[PDB]
C-alpha cells in the first residue's frame, strides 16, 4: 500500500480480486469427489514415483464424525493406486480454480488464446502448489483443506523427510511467512513465464513478468523493514525457480504412472498433454 506507483497498486488489487472470487480456501465446494475403496522395470520406478504422493486422510462431517484413511505399505501390488483417483478429483477441483484465477485478470484476458492455454498448461500444477502452501500446516505437517486433512505420515524424521524436493519447498516457503499479497504476485509470475512449452507471444510476456516481479519487490521493499526479510525478493525468486523443476519431475511421475495405471481426469489430461489416443 505504501511506496507504490498507482498501476503497481492498480495491478495488486486486481490479483488479490481475481484470487478472493476463485480460491475456495474452505474447499466447501469440493464434493463428490472419489475415495480409497473399503517391462517390469517400469513397474519399479512406478513403485518409488507413488511414494511422491503417500499422505493420510481425515475428513470431518458437519455432523461431527470423522472418517480417517492410513493408507497401505508397499508390497508389490496394486494397492499402491489406491489414492490415484482420490488425487485425481482434488487436483482437478483445483486446476478449475486455477483456470478461473488467471480467466479475470485483465493481463492474462488480453493475450490470444493460444497462449493462454500455453501458459495454464506450463503452469497450472505450480500455482496449485502455492495455493496449497496456504494451506499447510507446518506445524503438524498437514494440508488443512476445510473438512479434509491431508497429513504427512512420520517416516526418518522432519530432516529425512525434508530430502523429498517438494516437502522442502513447502516447509521452507512457508518460513518465510508471507502475504496473501506476496502469494498472489508468485502466482502472477509463475503463470506469465514467457519460455513455456507454445509460447508465441515471448515479448509481451516477459514484460508482463518483469512488472509483476518489479511489482513484488517494491511492495517488499515498502512494507518489510526488519533484517529478517532482507533478501526477501530473491528468496522468493529462488523458489520460484525451485518449483519450476519440481513441476518438470512431478510430471514426469504423473506421465509414468499414467502409462502404467490411468488416473488422470479429462481436465488433467488436457492441462498435461494427453491426447486420449495410444
Ligand atoms: C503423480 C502425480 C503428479 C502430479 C503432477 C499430480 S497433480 O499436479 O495433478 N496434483 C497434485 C496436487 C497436490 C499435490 C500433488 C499433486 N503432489 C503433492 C505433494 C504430496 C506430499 C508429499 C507426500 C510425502 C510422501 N513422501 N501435493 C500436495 C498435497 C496437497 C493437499 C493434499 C494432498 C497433497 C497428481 C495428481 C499426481
Amino acid at each position: 500500500v505504501q511506496g507504490l506507483t498507482e498501476e503497481q497498486r492498480m495491478m495488486i488489487r486486481e490479483l488479490m480480486d481475481a484470487q478472493m472470487k476463485t480460491f475456495d480456501t474452505t474447499f466447501s465446494h469440493f464434493k463428490n469427489f472419489r475415495l480409497p475403496g473399503v517391462e517390469a522395470a517400469k513397474w519399479s520406478q512406478v513403485r518409488k514415483d507413488l511414494c511422491s504422493l503417500k499422505v493420510s486422510l481425515q475428513l470431518r462431517g458437519e455432523d461431527g464424525s470423522v472418517w480417517n484413511y492410513k493408507p497401505p505399505a508397499d508390497s508389490g501390488g496394486k494397492e499402491i493406486f489406491s489414492l490415484l483417483p482420490h488425487m485425481a478429483d482434488m487436483s482437478t477441483y483445483m486446476f478449475k480454480g486455477i483456470i478461473s484465477f488467471a480467466k479475470v485478470i485483465s493481463y492474462f484476458r488480453d493475450l490470444p488464446i493460444e497462449d493462454q492455454i500455453s501458459l495454464l498448461k506450463g503452469a497450472a500444477f505450480e500455482l496449485c502448489q502455492l495455493r496449497f502452501n496456504t494451506v499447510f500446516n507446518a506445524e503438524t505437517g498437514t494440508w488443512e483443506c476445510g473438512r479434509l486433512s491431508y497429513c504427512l505420515e512420520d517416516t526418518g524424521g522432519f530432516q529425512q523427510l525434508l530430502l523429498e524436493p517438494m516437502l522442502k519447498f513447502h516447509y521452507m516457503l512457508k518460513k518465510l511467512q508471507l502475504h496473501e499479497e506476496e502469494y498472489v504476485l508468485m502466482q502472477a509470475i509463475s503463470l506469465f513465464s514467457p519460455d513455456r512449452p507454445g509460447v508465441l507471444q515471448h515479448r509481451v510476456v516477459d514484460q508482463l513478468q518483469e512488472q509483476f516481479a518489479i511489482t513484488l519487490k517494491s511492495y517488499i521493499e515498502c512494507n518489510r523493514p526488519q533484517p529478517a526479510h532482507r533478501f526477501l525478493f530473491l528468496k522468493i525468486m529462488a523458489m520460484l525457480t525451485e518449483l519450476r523443476s519440481i513441476n518438470a519431475q512431478h510430471t514426469q511421475r504423473l506421465l509414468r504412472i499414467q502409462d502404467i495405471h490411468p488416473f488422470a481426469t479429462p481436465l488433467m489430461q488436457e492441462l498435461f498433454g494427453i491426447t486420449g489416443s495410444l
